[PDB]
């Protein structure tokens, strides 16, 4: 045993307090509560997303922890807010979303063989009967927007419940916290459900963790879940210094905690009394996303788009980007520039990706608004160099 409590390291564990997102949780929780306390109970739809390609940055955690503190602060006011969490990777339709929600309520709502609409009505009625409020988390919400097994009208009936399913006493008792992978979710939403999107109370973008933030996160897991003589700060700094986004990493707290976990269980198999720097570096060592799968040609092409975007141009034409890609491809990346239809297939792939936007009337292209060019280019150049040398 290096562990004093192994649960602290499970993927699902939230700590009893936040030390990095900690302010921006008690606060939000303050938002959610003020609407409750001012009357007009629970109805807002809020949203959390990150940058594109970023994972393990505290989205889920911030949401779960925010809902929990809303519950607690509400309880002190004698109110009663219930929590539901639903992951879209587990919920292919409206039926299955509602069924997960009601099972977490504990209410006696008939769910077997029942219409979705009927479940939602029973839920609205139980919340009135109980005088309870429900705050629902919809995680991986982007993959609900694209799912063809969920229609616009389903998202509407859920997310504007109160417009379609009035309360016995007029009090709205369901709010939602959407968690999406990135800002592309908002376009989709304006496409599919603009009547909800134009009405979102708070949209919060979360940045990837810096090294000092990863330190603070690891330290707290160490304090809570490892024996006190087992780690020193130096051991934690070896992970945070590599994964901190200010030092060229991901900013992933999941990669950071997993690494620390792994090193602890390597020490244990050795019967060792503590961590050693070696074990941590070993873990860090055996431990960009939808950019990481692209072809050098797509990377090379997308890079040049960001440079136009970086130096004046809003919208490049096809012919121009074409010769530029040709010029750079053979002369600068020693790869042989592909043919015309193949180039335009790359260009279709990056637009289907929301990494590039098109403008029809060959087609006009600019870097997707949400990507910073100078720093994407910096990223696109590490991934571009992992492919040059193979
Ligand atoms: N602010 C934080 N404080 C403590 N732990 C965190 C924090 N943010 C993230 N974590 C941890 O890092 C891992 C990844 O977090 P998660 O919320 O799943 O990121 P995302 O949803 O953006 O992929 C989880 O173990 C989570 O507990």
């Amino acid at each position: 045993g290096l562990f004093k409590d192994r649960r602290v390291f499970d993927e699902n564990y939230i700590p009893p307090e936040l030390r990095v997102r900690r302010g921006e949780a008690e606060a939000l929780a303050r938002i959610y509560l003020n609407r409750l306390l001012s009357g007009a109970g629970l109805s807002d739809v809020n949203m959390i997303y990150g940058s594109i390609g970023r994972v393990g940055i505290g989205k889920t955690t911030l949401a779960k922890f925010t809902v929990k503190r809303v519950s607690e602060a509400a309880a002190k006011e004698g109110l009663t807010v219930k929590q539901a969490y639903v992951n879209a990777f587990n919920a292919p339709n409206l039926y299955t979303i509602l069924s997960l929600i009601v099972r977490q309520t504990g209410y006696p709502i008939q769910v077997r063989g029942a219409p979705a609409l009927d479940i939602l009505k029973a839920l609205v009625d139980n919340l009135y009967v109980e005088n309870h409020y429900l705050l629902v988390i919809l995680d991986e919400f982007q993959s609900m927007l694209s799912s063809p097994r969920i229609a616009a009208e389903d998202l509407y009936t859920l997310l504007r419940v109160h417009e379609e399913i009035p309360s016995r006493d007029g009090v709205n008792r369901i709010g939602f916290l959407l968690v999406a992978s990135d800002v592309r979710a908002l376009s989709y939403m304006r496409e599919k459900i603009p009547q909800v999107e134009s009405q979102i109370g708070f949209k919060l973008h979360l940045p990837a963790y810096k090294s000092r933030e990863l330190y603070t996160i690891l330290e707290q897991r160490a304090e809570l879940g490892l024996r006190d003589t087992v780690w020193e700060p130096r051991h934690l700094e070896l992970i945070s210094d590599v994964y901190g986004e200010d030092k060229g990493g991901d900013g992933s707290a999941r990669r950071a905690i997993v690494a620390l976990k792994m090193a602890c269980e390597m020490a244990e198999a050795m019967g060792r009394d503590s961590l050693s720097e070696d074990l941590v570096r070993k873990a860090v060592s055996e431990n960009t996303h939808e950019l990481e799968a692209l072809s050098i040609h797509e990377l090379i092409i997308l890079r040049l788009i960001a440079e136009a975007t970086l130096g004046g141009m809003e919208w490049i034409n096809a012919g121009l980007l074409r010769q530029r890609y040709e010029d750079a491809s053979l002369t600068m990346y020693n790869v042989k520039p592909r043919g015309y239809t193949q180039y335009h297939i790359y260009l279709k792939h990056l637009t289907s990706l929301g990494l590039v936007d098109a403008k029809p009337s060959t087609t006009l292209f600019r870097l997707a608004p949400h990507l910073p060019a100078d720093r994407l280019i910096e990223v696109v150049d590490n991934i571009i160099q992992a492919k040059m040398a193979s």
